[PDB]
């Protein structure tokens, strides 16, 4: 059914779209700029309309490394290298396996979301493996290795799945595989319902960023209105956009998405053959 490559062209095509509205305001405190609305590009990196950026990127990057051999953290992280080289705690990790050849250069220092801005194309291709949830973590683990960052990606591939499965908002929002879970004490509030209340700001920290997105999606009536709620919350908004967009995106589909937001996203029909090549991957 069109219906089912719907989400995952929508949980793709929403990630870049939520790094591009975000990165127009990244770094603005929240209630200090106009409101978000439409791809006008800026921010501080001058980007051109529906520019996105390194979460996206790294999304791409790991897209095709699935597609070209399956789950390989090694060619994932020869990848990001070539990527990172070309261009003028990640820059540290791909330093660190450029020197020792260790794919899970992540340390413990490491709490950021890199790993939740580039996740779902993992979960377009292996949302049906029953180790997923592992191989998010090792997805993770290529970059970042705070303990946080890596249940938080876990979390994040649990929600994708199950949104991509059809499940309900509530169910999402409940978590309710994790409640009781040891989890680190951050991500635990988050997921006993920390994210029902608006974030100060966008959150750069992989717990709150996922709760930033959460709250987004949970007050949002739809695509639209939730990653406009996300973004404008300033701060990491490319990221916190980005994450909100995967969740949102296998959640309303491709349909839903603002069709001038998609219209003006930079490398958008590359990135729907992507999608489109994950899923059939997938069964
Ligand atoms: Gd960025
Ligand atoms: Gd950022």
């Amino acid at each position: 059914l069109k219906e089912r490559q719907d989400r995952r062209l929508g949980a793709f095509l929403g990630l870049a779209v939520g790094d591009a509205l975000g990165a127009q305001v990244e770094g603005l405190p929240k209630g200090t700029f106009p409101e978000v609305r439409e791809m006008k590009g800026g921010g501080p990196h001058r980007l051109p309309p529906g520019f996105w950026t390194d979460d996206t990127s790294q999304a791409l990057c790991l897209a095709e490394s699935l597609l070209q051999r399956g789950f390989d953290p090694k060619d994932q992280m020869d990848r990001y290298l070539r990527w990172y080289r070309e261009g003028y705690a990640t820059r540290r990790a791909l330093e660190r396996y450029a020197a020792t050849g260790d794919p899970y250069a992540g340390d413990e220092a490491g709490a950021g979301n890199g790993p939740l801005m580039r996740l779902a194309p993992l979960v377009l291709a292996y949302e049906n493996h029953p180790d997923l949830l592992s191989l998010a973590r090792r997805a993770a683990r290529t970059t970042h290795g705070a303990r946080e960052a890596l249940e938080a990606t876990e979390v994040l591939a649990w929600l994708l799945r199950e949104a991509l499965r059809g499940a309900p908002k509530e169910a999402l929002l409940a978590l309710e595989p994790f409640r009781g879970a040891d989890l680190h004490p951050a991500l635990r509030r988050v997921v006993e319902g920390g994210f029902w209340e608006a974030p100060e700001e966008g959150p750069g920290y992989a717990p709150g960023t996922l709760a930033a997105a959460l709250w987004a999606f949970a007050r949002g009536r739809d695509f639209e209105e939730g990653m406009r709620l996300a973004v404008n919350l300033g701060g990491d908004a490319d990221t916190v956009g980005a994450v909100y967009g995967q969740l949102a995106g296998a959640y309303y589909g491709l349909g839903a998405i603002p069709g001038r937001w998609l219209r003006a996203l930079h490398l958008r029909e590359e990135m729907e053959a992507l999608a489109l090549a994950l899923y059939r991957m997938s069964m």
